[PDB]
């Protein structure tokens, strides 16, 4: 009790970074000064909800054990022992890898095969076996940088992009997020789809991902991303060049 007192409290207790908390308190101070229910106050309150409800340090317990993953994959899919062995190998190297090899070596995972081979359901199995939340974001036909990174809150109708919506729904910093159909993004982008997707997927960059709505850096580096495609042929080359491919089948 009440809305703004709770919100003040919320700001100190969520693991929010020091600069972000400063910016948030400065905005709460201004909000407290506006005409309640005005469009300006509605915009400001909405912004502070976003900053307080995206996860900052809440994480689900880390449980990666490849022998358990093996048993989960076998419950969920029949056969596919070659695919399953590549998945386990990929995961093993993460269950062990140390450094800023993690920024480099760490290519982006892509599962590739035609429809109905079960690519999304492999993702869900992986996630389940590590006890992590799973969220799927469809890229099929996505045609605008703003769907990925939002608009500045000064524009009418502005909100965050899909990545920050997902972090807020999942409520933890370490989900598994599956980007589906990275080979079917529109060729109509005004901006650069390859760069925009590298800002999310590349571990050299995604620790300070900048959603134009949130207007502060946000750390996507604890997310385990999986991408999928039917073909490699329509994946932009800068992405492709960072991808580790698992073909289904496989």
């Amino acid at each position: 009790l009440s809305d703004l007192e709770a919100l003040r409290k919320k700001i100190e207790e969520v693991g929010m970074p020091e600069a972000v908390k400063t910016k948030a308190l400065k905005e709460l101070d201004r909000l407290e000064r506006m005409q309640q229910g005005s469009p300006e106050a509605t915009v400001a309150r909405t912004y502070l909800d976003w900053l307080t409800e995206v996860p900052w340090s809440k994480a689900d317990p880390e449980v990666l054990d490849i022998n358990h993953t093996r048993q989960v994959l076998d419950e969920d899919h029949y056969g596919l022992k070659d695919v399953k062995e590549r998945i386990l190998e990929y995961l093993a190297v993460r269950q062990l890898t140390q450094g800023l090899d993690v920024r480099n070596k760490a290519p982006i995972l892509v599962l590739v095969g035609p429809p109905g081979v079960g690519k999304t359901s492999l993702g869900r199995s992986i996630a389940r076996s590590m006890n992590r939340k799973f969220h799927r974001i469809s890229l099929g036909g996505v045609r605008d940088e703003a769907e990925i990174r939002g608009h500045r809150r000064t524009y009418i109708g502005a909100m965050p992009g899909k990545l920050i919506h997902a972090m807020k729904q999942v409520g933890v910093i370490n989900p598994v997020i599956l980007l589906d159909e990275i080979d079917k993004m529109s060729s109509d982008w005004r901006g650069d789809p390859a760069s925009a997707m590298l800002e999310v997927l590349d571990p050299e960059q995604n620790n300070t991902f900048t959603d134009h709505y949130l207007d502060v850096p946000y750390d996507l580096s604890k997310v385990f991303f999986i991408t999928t495609a039917n073909t490699l042929q329509t994946i932009p080359r800068p992405l492709l060049d960072r991808m580790e491919v698992i073909e289904i089948p496989g």
